[PDB]
């Protein structure tokens, strides 16, 4: 991911335009060697025309580049690119959503799974253990990253996510389908036995654990399914033929010609399509967006960082479900305990944000008339 | 279901120009016929025009021609397009989304349904086989695939999804309309009656159970809202014609005429509509977005693998309840039991994920200055 | 409801070309009549410029006719539209989405509300036909059809979703406003006195049920809302005017003018406007998509079947809280009991979608190197 | 709110030009004087034009006109609008959809606060009225028509919403922000004291009376945030100078040109932009659906019925806690008591519905050979 | 936040035409800078033209104005922006949607931590402290305006949201990753030990408690994710592009030629590209939304009023659980408790909101035939 919100936080003269200046994560980074291809093309066409034709050549080459010319319609590839770029960002910003976070499970087990001793402990460390094995178990089936983290499943055991006994077991469930989601069966059996033997007090308790496990196993689900169900590739294939044939429209269409022939609209020569290239750039660079979040679970730039997002769901988790159980700072009367009002200060640099008037409501400035707010 | 998720994992010199060599699931499999038909009248229009019409004939043609050209407006059958196949294209996804999956149903049912005897191994296996029911009788309501593998009642028996005593009691329920929903009510009753015998252990089990069911139940229901609430028939039509009445101007007034008349735009003969042909190509393939998604149930291949899931659904949920209950590996102490934090390592092909820095928020690189963080 | 997935269920030659054969609610049914009057003004401007004006009042109206051509502009006017009927096509869905079912209800109710008793069954079967009366209130409220069916609450009462003790309490209740709600209070009310004597067995049953009870009763709400809420009517005078203007602007500017006074783009004379026609049928369906979307409880072809959906569910709930009571077939080993997987036969017409490769997940390809696979 | 759901019911020949006829919340009420400020300052133009200038202004005016038609581009304008009042549109429904309503927790109270006692009612109204307080409050918050019916809190407390001693705790709550939510937490504590003396007999019970109390709190606040977060000023005004740019554009390069000076396009005097005068009516009412929109609780026609809204909650949700708690009629066998099936008679004017054969599924025609049906 | 509900309230003549004059927030003061250097720019080049360039440099330089002026296409351009603007809107709303807000959770903790002394009060006050310290150090983490308030941790503690018993143990646990959810670890500890106490006196309590919990912490988390991934970095750049290149194409474009040069549509030297300017405001403008809205969390005119809500959201959440604890006035009877009926009086300003009839539903009017309504 690249992030970039500090750059355009607060208005600045120019707004993106200081974006343009970014190289990592960049349409240039991933736009150059295409561009130099069509260019390449446009100047060998060019060459061709300005040092190989004859004269009768020549003609025809101006014909068809005016015929060529009018078939370089931006309209409608706008339109599709549109639509079809739009579904791929929403989609993409789904998937991000269906990442499956532990932070819900720790809260919960953190609160209901009792138990200073080590059972206890084994318990509630466990329990999250599970969790993060079902995410690590689903991102290397769809994350090309995760995977080449954990190429196989002797990886993700020396990796501490499973243990061999649990391996064991694991392989030997006899199923020909994906088994990310065997962990929160596990997590299920652990957690009923927990309630079993009274480590969680009470069967809301025990109802409020398998309600979090659900939806994290659910986000586990929604994974699979985005990396099985493409965006259709009809549809893909279809915008990319739209826009190849705008290209291959203006890659002849945009040859400039002699202006000795008198053509309208052919009447400068620039020797380089300046505006042709900067069109091609936005264009394919408008379908580059969908390229890069299509498949977002990659090693690239702004591909989600999936390990690192492991990384730190395992140690948050383990910290919350283990060094922080039961460890509260004794209660204690906060600053503003005998303050009937409460606001924390403000720094010379923030102070200016007071003094804006409280928003009450839209209507308290209206001053109504006095016969006119009589009761009825 | 025709998965390339694999092709556009990470960016690649040409991005989509890979796929465009896709057969399978592709715009040339669907769509090759129609093309070749477009190319039979065109050329069969042309073939007229230079060989059997007379010279008045011909003029009376290209002043057709001329006409015609005018009225192939791309523009408003593009925004139609966008439209209506957006609108289809997020039905599919949602339609996808209803299918109906056992795993949060299983999960629980692992979770509350108690017993190694033979007795809860069938309840737990009884309620997984009820869901898997429901599951088959929508499908083989709305899918060509599934009613195929299940043309009749017998084949559900057959196949085990429903036993002998149970096709009589579903048979003999004097109702007119579709059953599918049976098997939810026999899973309520069974329910109740698991924890009136205690192999739920407690009315918060029971609701978590009911709660699922329904969630499942009403994935069902969808699944048979979509099948029987078209997208309405009139807008279907509307985009249609739209999309013909543009390739009759097309194939109308693209026809090349003859450069001696000197006619605007008419000076180079190619005898074949390269440019009008790639248009088609990329129109009625955005309309056959649409036509391949509006009903994905079928045996096409991106049409969603319903019985490929069945089976999965089927094999999985078994195994959750029976095979894995009450089978966990021993308590052990993880890996990073000792340790104050915890890191799994990285394979040497993706250590490099590592070094970049942890994003901890966007503020955190302000650098304020002194007097100005002074609270007032 | 015009029901045309079997139609396109698999793909054909031609996609949706096969659909504009239909006449059952499609374009041509709802068009036809403002088709012929556009025709039939069309060809009376036509009729009197051929047939009726002087030399001067004919150049006159070819000025006329060229200056109105500018103004068709199908651009804007296509935006409009697409917006408009796009916010009307979803809004349709979600009030379908909107429709009271009680099949969440009555399995809570089967699996809740018990004895096998008279009681029991009286229990069962008055809070499904509360649900139902619900329904049928608000349907009544909102549907031409529903409505045509029960014009007074008399009809309820005959009908059976209302008893005569019941009307007397429902009529005696003083509010000025639409009763549709009240039979969910009933609800509520017996469901606490079924808790009270025990016939529901826990509070989280009860519980159940009541959260239940507000599912459906809201969707009842929101019925009330979208009949009360229309689309903003200024909204859709705009559009409505916008496409009047156009077709305006149409049966002008699209006359054939004399060919003999050499006006540009006039040289053809066809006496029939058919690509003015087939846009005018383009552009006038697209809106009436919205005008039969915009109301879908009438009686129409198109139209919710909403009386079929009251028949089916009352129907359904009956046979769901009353004869399926606690009527399970007995508890026996399934077909896979012995069999550790488990995978249901396919017939001879769907053995071919075996053999597809069962889908593991995106990754499972890659095949990476040994010593790239080394943990750090 | 101006409802045309009863006009848009079945279709009419026309369609939406029935519509067109409407004054009440029409385009013509809120267009009208900006129509005549358009067509007068047009008007003076071409009377400056015709009657002032000299011939060589009167050639600079000509010139000025054709330059200035080149900018009247109503494409962009087109997309800025459709994508900006959709915006505008959507917001304004899910405003309307965060209207607090008391039905859900009316059904729980009647279901759960218990006792036909003085005591029991007391706590059923006083909840009830708590939550139709706190509408009360934020209604007169956000919405123009509520304020001036309760200028001040004294007014709240003569309607009756709030009692004296209510409005002494109310006052002297030391809080600078509004306190609409304050009637929120006197529920929570009122529902917990009626737990506590065993008026509501269970947790569960308490816990759903909890789980309504936020839901309508949540609504509450959302109309907070939607009164206070406008749409982005910046956004409403580049839409706003867009659309003044093109009718500026218009008002110059529409005015119609000396014939006798024979410029292009400009070839017939009308003395009346009509078709400018309908574009300015289209795209001026377009912008002025978001105008209306923007803000949906002011006195205007098609404005939301906040105060009848207030009305008819307050007295439907007094009714059904306190008229109607435990005043069943008698369980009583009903008309389908003994009928296996179920379905209420049709009216004559009805009974065509029936005989359209009940749907099933799209897969139940599809008759498949025998031999294909058999499994592998 | 720039407020402007109450300028839009009810309709006004020239609608939006008033917000035109705004300055805070406005299009103007962030467009001003930009606007200039377009027009310098552009002067500029005026300049040269008119008073540097030789006679065949002027030549060349119409030439290249005119050929540039056929790339300012702003079709496309419309269609990226609509496409970009509308995502980022939405994406604004959804963050703000995204902030924690403590009110549910003061409502809970209201009604289900109980206990008036000293104790009851510590756990009250500290499980919403808990609450608005994840608050806090999440909008730090992420807003510009809250950090500067609150630069270091050490901040935090002095404004009394973090003790210093809570610093000590927050600082010791070692995590590298951001730690705004440990505040709802310690949330759900102290509720469990609440619990354990009996402070909460049922399980159904702690359960509603921790489910709030875990809302409020995914609305922190969701605010961390929204900053984390940007909107894709290579789309902001190719909508930049594209507007930029406009820019270019117009600044060269839109120049004043000479009219003596006679060429076509270059007869009018106004020497200020007013159509020209204009469009810059608009286009710049509508991308300025995007500019605004892309990060909503720093100290701008329109930027989210970050640390006034810390300031309410603390204050009230304070009073709710602590001032209004157990404090009801006592329950006495209503002013409509003899009433059957109940409508709370209309100011004289009001009352003509009155006689409109209340509305039943659309079928109310239906006046159905006698021989009709009979049942079959
Ligand atoms: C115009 C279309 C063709 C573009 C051709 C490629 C652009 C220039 C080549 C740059 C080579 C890589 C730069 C690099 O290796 O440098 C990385 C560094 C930090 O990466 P970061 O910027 O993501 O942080 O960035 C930098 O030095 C800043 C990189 C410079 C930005 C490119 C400007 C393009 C022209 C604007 C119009
Ligand atoms: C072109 C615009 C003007 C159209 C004028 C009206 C169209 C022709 C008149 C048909 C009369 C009613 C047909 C009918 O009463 O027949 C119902 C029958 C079953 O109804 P169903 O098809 O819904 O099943 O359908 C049928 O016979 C099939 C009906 C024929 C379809 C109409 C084809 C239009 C031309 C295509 C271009
Ligand atoms: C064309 C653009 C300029 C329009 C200028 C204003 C339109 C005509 C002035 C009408 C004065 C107010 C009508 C009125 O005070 O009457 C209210 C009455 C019931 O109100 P309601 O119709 O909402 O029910 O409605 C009626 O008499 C029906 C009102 C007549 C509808 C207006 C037709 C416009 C032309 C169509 C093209
Ligand atoms: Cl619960």
């Amino acid at each position: 991911t690249v992030t970039y919100t500090a750059r355009v936080a607060n208005a600045r003269f120019g707004g993106f335009s200081q974006l343009l200046l970014l190289w990592r994560g960049s349409i240039y980074k991933l736009l150059w060697r295409e561009l130099l291809c069509f260019l390449g093309f446009y100047m060998a066409l060019s060459a061709a025309y300005r040092f190989v034709l004859t004269e009768g050549q020549k003609r025809y080459f101006e014909k068809l580049v005016i015929y060529c010319d009018q078939y370089a319609s931006l309209i409608p590839v706008s339109f599709v690119l549109g639509f079809y770029v739009t579904l791929v960002v929403n989609r993409w910003w789904s998937q991000y959503l269906c990442m499956p976070l532990p932070d819900a499970l720790m809260c919960v087990v953190a609160g209901t799974v009792h138990g200073r001793d080590d059972r206890g402990r084994l318990y509630r460390r466990t329990l999250m253990r599970y969790a993060g094995l079902s995410a690590v178990l689903i991102l290397r089936s769809v994350s090309t990253a995760v995977f080449k983290r954990f190429p196989t499943i002797d990886h993700v055991v020396e990796a501490g996510f499973m243990t061999r006994e649990e391996r064991k077991k694991f392989e030997n469930l006899n199923s020909s389908y994906n088994k990310y989601w065997v962990p929160c069966v596990w997590f299920s059996n652990l957690a009923a036995q927990a309630r079993r033997e009274g480590r969680i007090r009470d069967n809301s308790a025990l109802k409020l654990l398998l309600e979090e496990l659900n939806v994290f196993r659910g986000k586990c689900g929604m994974l699979f399914h985005y990396d099985w169900i493409s965006v259709p590739l009809v549809y893909t294939q279809v915008v990319t033929i739209a826009l190849y044939s705008y290209f291959l429209a203006c890659l002849i269409g945009r040859q400039f010609l002699d202006p000795a022939q008198g053509y309208k609209d052919h009447d400068l020569d620039l020797c380089v399509p300046i505006f042709t290239l900067l069109q091609f750039f936005f264009y394919a660079g408008w379908l580059k967006v969908a390229e890069q979040l299509i498949n977002p679970f990659g090693e690239d730039d702004d591909d989600f960082e999936t390990n690192f997002l492991i990384d730190r769901n395992f140690q948050v988790s383990m910290l919350a479900v283990d060094e922080m159980y039961d460890d509260l700072a004794v209660l204690e009367k906060d600053l503003y305990w005998d303050a009937a009002e409460a606001r924390a200060p403000y720094t010379a640099a923030t102070v200016f944000q007071l003094r804006q008037p409280s928003f009450q409501g839209s209507t308290f400035d209206i001053t109504l008339a006095k016969e006119d707010m009589q009761f009825q």
